[PDB]
């Protein structure tokens, strides 16, 4: 993710932007230690985010929703913002996916505590 403002926080379970650095790092976190962390079969990211929020309070629980797909372009291949565009309506089967973090605020850590998903 990349650096930014702080990120709205206000109290108790809120959905936050995309536009939200402390979703965006939470949304590359879950890719990353999903479908990166896993061996490549076939490529695949988090095409589109369907919903980003958080809990706000004595524990920080993540909820991020996803639809996943093969994606029709790789990692180091060019148009990264049009192969997912066109991932969406390839997309035969809508693969959907969720993802938490929780996040241990008091240590300043977090871990993936679920990580589902459909197959595209």
């Amino acid at each position: 993710s990349s650096p930014g403002k702080p990120p709205r926080l206000v109290g108790g379970p809120m959905d936050a932007s995309v536009e939200e650095e402390g979703v965006r790092r939470a949304l590359d976190f879950a890719v990353g230690e999903y479908n990166k962390a896993s061996n490549d079969m076939y490529h695949s990211r988090a095409l589109q985010v369907v919903r980003a929020r958080k809990q706000i309070g004595a524990g920080v629980n993540y909820f991020l929703d996803v639809e996943l797909g093969r994606t029709t372009c790789t990692k180091t291949q060019p148009n990264l913002d049009n192969c997912p565009f066109h991932d969406q309506p390839h997309l035969k089967r809508k693969a959907f996916c969720s993802f938490q973090i929780y996040a241990v605020p008091w240590q300043g850590t977090m871990t993936l505590s679920k990580s589902t998903c459909q197959d595209a």
